[PDB]
């Protein structure tokens, strides 16, 4: 089954929606579910036969970008592309798996027995029932992966490659060649969040002492934190998370800022007490994403199994950095605190009111040891397809010694390490990131 | 009073903040509040003489810009000037009235005489009381309004014109001459709005049944409305105030849509029903500032009033056009439900949960009688000070009849009308409006 | 003593001499050596006081610029500052140590003892002593090297560094810490040697045949070579030498692929012999700069080198790399040739007839134990002075390793890494450097 | 006989090569010769239809213009022509005639009867053989020609109309009419000098005592000259030659001001004599061709004989501008001493190492009579072919007077003056001079 809408308008742009049934496990022939795409042209361009481009989107549980005008990256794909943004299983418009939706299953086995079938080896099977649908005689097509979309992008390289004219990269190099990778990504994940503290601070100074006194009133409270507006908890562990963002994206450092600035409340009536600020928990309370796409708590570590169990191999290896990761010994000691990022922990199960029914359910996906295989080294190796990557030098996102080692195992792979970027590079001046891509495939910029 | 911080740098800008206690009634010495600029200069330029330029924001409520780059209007003001961006009273880091700030006070009567303080003909008296300290040899400076900022530089130009070289205004032109205008602004309100709904509806012709489908599901649920996760309730009154910003804002109509196709969850399991998706209720609850800036719903209506009570103006108005703007008449006549904008209603404080202690307060407000005024037409009609005006012609939030007659009693003002742009037009293209209204009181582009 | 001489003109740029009388060696008053400089100035500006900016070029041994036009960095450099461009000592118009002018010494000693006043730290008190004559005020000025022009500012970052206001480098940075740090340059050297040696055979894939060739006839004629037109020879090691300009440049590849083409020349004569052409042994001797620039020869391992000699280290590491880099080896294994780097060997002195008469007076060199020391470590560690860095991640001359683990011995040293460009980056889009390192320090970048 | 190599890259442009096996001399059809040209295009065109653009190099024996990146006229040509590059019959990969080639014939009179095929009308034979064979359908193509390349297009012209779409022409535009047209070539040529050499001292004041005090020493020193490193010897006419390209080409005043800095060693040991570098000995080895392109002096006088000998006409014409021209008069005068243009003396063959040997055949070049046909003036006279030319009004190589009475004489040319560029100028400006002589036969600049 397909079906298709008429065509819309947003300025600069046409776009129109597709929907496929598709098979929960291939393995099997029932039950289906939907998967929904996006195709967009420039103005003008809706019956002209242009080649076809593949959007994979940067996180475990995200949606397509849904634009609102021509700009950034999707402005210059319309210049030579069809260019198609999917929505993943289980998010945006194909059958998404909202908190609300999780909660039609009646036991925590069912729910996890579900959730193994959405992964990127599933991502990679739709995308290869799409084009021979999709695009005109079943001819090959171009693939764009930002971040988590780059480790889609090499399971297709692994499997199923007769699909792919070319493949470009960024930011989305993963670790290869272990049954689970994920304590050699934490292990080194922890060195460049600690280095972006570092900057973080001796660019604004004054910081140190507003969130010394916050993670002590934190402290002090009766709870060990405060109750935020959707009744969760803002706690000194709690607030450690806000560098997921605040530190690894590129307005991270001036927005984090903005937000410190109000946290206290001011004394109208004389003789009221200090107090923390409606205005700070209610952006707290919406900074995060995880009470939105759950997804990307629930399957963030099992991208990395590939036939052994992760059991929360980043709360593990806290332990071998919480001299400094600690928020009490920091202010114990008169150390500032440091914020955590791209890494999540049990207690957010506790503390995120949205979290608490899926806390049986995270530990039975955190336990499975027998995780089917993603890549296939031997094939990555003799590969015949052209690849072009983005690799950013201090991106503590993915760690740069993972991907230059890994790199090696790709046969014709083609890459530019900058330093000039944030992991968000293509979204901030992402035109620039396209030319310079295409240009090493193309033979603009031949090798050098 | 007067305090000085170190600059920080953000790209391409330099920033620094200032602070000055100021009284809360300037008819006596005492209590005081904190009034908050920051100050902005392009890189190299922090010891530089240039003429300097205030911005007045555009809303009751609302913080200054914050930014995050150099790019937008202020790139352009910084070739020229160092731009000063003023917290208005109550607003931002000016001793902010906040929900947890306002529950200080012990009694309706209390919140109510101390809201009357911050209104515009007060914002300009503290406006007054830096420049004289901020800017060298205490020298006139520019004013750039958006919005409400339009409303508070006509103030100025009735009240101490003497600090103005030239005054920028982009929508802003406020209807005067009467005690209360807020009847005859709604009265035009509804027929653009009315305007507006059409051609969204063109514009998506889908969606006419989606809403419609909502509209009885929000009917049909116990006590009407779903409950919100805050502890507000979605009722279908509570859906037509969703187009405030989304007809109304130039990304509104987009982004709209966007939000309309993720109203219902999937049935993933047999057996469970159709039901409202938590990642619209989660939007939804996002989607408007009441909340996060509740002095924009406390005195909303009070900045038209001159010796005369408001007595909820927008709600004795809306039963004049009921036989449209009603849900439920809608879904049984099966014509399009409408939305509406920049009118509060006397339920939003029964039903959006941060409101709800307010509710007595917002009535002694409302039926308020004896304001001081806010113009002084004699002195407008004798002014000296040059004046350009940007003025949209399709415009939801002021009206372009009430403007073109206030146009004519400013005594020498040059305005600029135009389609090309709705309201929020300063953050859309905003180099070219700077540009084009300088280029009038310039000498530029000369009168014809 | 000091002298000026009057402007004259180029297309867009005013150029003036300044010469200078020196001392040969500081801490004594004689003999006397003489300094050329070069200010250069946009058109009109010759009176107007600006800031100034120094030239360090990148050559052990090599002359400064001597522009035809404003174009590339001079073009960008004259908006700003009054760029001074420095012949070291002993190149260009400072006192030319010439290959006829070395032979007014009588012994291979006496010459030795005049080389060792030519190096780095020599170079720097230069500098100094130009800058408080030619700056008003005797001011900081700002300094910009590329190459051994990096090693120069090295050394005045760790001696005077009173005299500067900004620092930029370009692909030249040193390796530090060790009494001579040779061997780890070297072994690294081949590494990357190999690596461009294969990019080459890539691209260029007939040219493995035409070096099996070439190589065999030279190995068969008499000497194991052919007579150049000055009399030196070309041998199959000497064919090697080719690598250095030819694989680790920005026009390289090009550049070698043009050359081997011409190798033959054609049987015009019925029965005449297959013969080398004169265009290649022409070419040849044109290509390098050791018949130009001797001090290229002389002085280049010693720039590694405090209180320990570099006894050939070039020639003692390709021992290690012998199976692979054996050009007979690799006609024999039916294996391609290899091309080598910036390296010098004793053979050298015996090819090439310029150097014939400076064999000796090499290995003096070569040999000599307790040179001065050119880096103060403990300032470096606690430096205030900004600097800026261009680190190019595929460089042939300086290896990453060595470059990225010294960066962090500077206090505040902002480099960026990038794979856009090769070694040769300030002269092909020069412009973008000097916009890119002088935006990290003025502050359109700010820390990330 | 025809073959045809595999496409390679440099940055933004493919190249191909083509060779061909043609006559020797088209009467006899033996012996054979080979033949080369490069195709060109931008990337990813390899197999689109296009017209076709042939280019003529211009100089007598010298190789077409090996580029290693898209720039200058190229860059632009290709965005609308498949541009091919001819290497000219005994230059290049044609069959080269460079010195150790010419040394395999037993005699001067086998040698002279060889070279005598090696002219410009076989240069068209070649051309038309490659059309016919490398273009589809064999269709006309577009002609390109700077200097001796528009010779070449005037006989194309003449005797084989039916290939050419059109010509452009940079400068190539000779004197015809006359049986040797070479004596009023020379005449008018030193006029010119003579004004070139009163701009350069104009320009460079300093430089009048530094070219009379090397005359004096290269005069004074034992046999007439120093002896150069090739084993040639520099004589004070020798000296003279430096104007051939430092004179009417675009940097050669920039560079020749620069060479003149560099003439004498320094003192570094006190009762050294003073002396010659061998920087300048070398550079100056470095600056003339004609060891590297032997057939630019052999066959030079020859391009203006069409029955007539040529008789040395350069070295007798010099005589009516002796009492100027002579450097031992000047310096005995105390007038400025003057550089020569592009022409060939008897005494060069005696001085340039590489010519030694072509002596004999030089001079029974020289005294030939029974010189073919170039040109058809009853054809030129009513021509439809379009022409453009870009005629230069201070050209020291072709004398304007003598370009306006050749023009007169082609039906339909037009042709632009400009004092703009000097002779080189399609290297200079090339964008700018494609785009403009293309504009005047498409019709973007009508007659006028």
């Amino acid at each position: 089954e397909h079906v298709t809408g008429k065509w819309f308008s947003v300025p600069e742009l046409r776009l129109r929606d597709h929907r496929f049934i598709v098979p929960l496990d291939y393995s099997k022939s029932s039950p289906k579910i939907t998967v929904f795409a996006r195709e967009i042209v420039a103005v003008g361009k809706e019956e002209q036969a242009m080649p076809y481009l593949l959007y994979l989107q940067g996180g475990p549980g995200f949606e397509g970008p849904r634009p609102s005008e021509a700009s950034g990256w999707i402005q210059r794909a319309c210049e030579e592309f069809r260019v198609v943004l999917l929505d993943q299983r289980g998010t945006g418009l194909s059958t998404p798996l909202t908190c609300s939706s999780m909660l039609q299953f009646k036991s925590a086995k069912e729910l996890a027995d579900y959730l193994v079938h959405f992964r990127a080896d599933n991502i990679v099977k739709d995308a290869e029932f799409i084009r021979v649908r999709l695009v005109p005689k079943a001819d090959p097509w171009t693939i764009l992966g930002q971040s988590f979309g780059g480790f889609c992008a090499l399971t297709y390289l692994s499997f199923a490659p007769e699909g792919l004219k070319q493949v470009l990269i960024t930011g989305g190099i993963p670790p290869i060649g272990k049954a689970c990778t994920a304590d050699d990504v934490y292990e080194a994940g922890f060195e460049q969040v600690a280095r972006q503290n570092e900057k973080y601070y001796k660019r604004f100074p004054q910081d140190i002492e507003i969130v010394r006194e916050l993670v002590n009133y934190l402290a002090e409270s009766e709870g060990g934190g405060v109750p935020l507006p959707s009744g969760g908890i803002l706690t000194p562990k709690g607030l450690q998370t806000l560098g997921l963002s605040g530190l690894g994206s590129s307005t991270g450092f001036e927005r984090l800022h903005y937000m410190l600035e109000r946290v206290w409340d001011p004394i109208l009536v004389t003789g009221a007490p200090k107090c923390i600020s409606q205005f700070f928990l209610n952006a707290f309370e919406s900074w995060h994403s995880f009470d939105t796409n759950p997804l990307y708590a629930l399957l963030h570590e099992a991208i990395y199994c590939e036939g052994a169990s992760s059991g929360w191999s980043a709360h593990r290896l806290r332990d071998k950095y919480e001299y400094k990761f600690d928020a009490m010994k920091a202010v114990k000691e008169s150390q500032p605190v440091l914020f955590t990022g791209e890494m999540i922990f049990p207690w957010m199960f506790d503390e995120i009111h949205a979290l608490k029914p899926f806390k049986a359910a995270a530990d039975l996906l955190a336990k499975k040891e027998d995780w089917p295989p993603l890549y296939d080294v031997p094939r990555l190796q003799n590969n015949k397809v052209p690849v072009a990557a983005a690799v950013y030098y201090e991106d503590m996102y993915v760690n740069f010694k993972l991907v230059t080692e890994t790199a090696s195992h790709i046969s014709g792979i083609r890459l530019w390490v900058t330093n000039e970027f944030m992991h968000s590079g293509l979204r901030d001046a992402g035109r620039q990131i396209i030319d310079h891509l295409l240009g090493m495939i193309n033979g603009k910029k031949p090798l050098f």
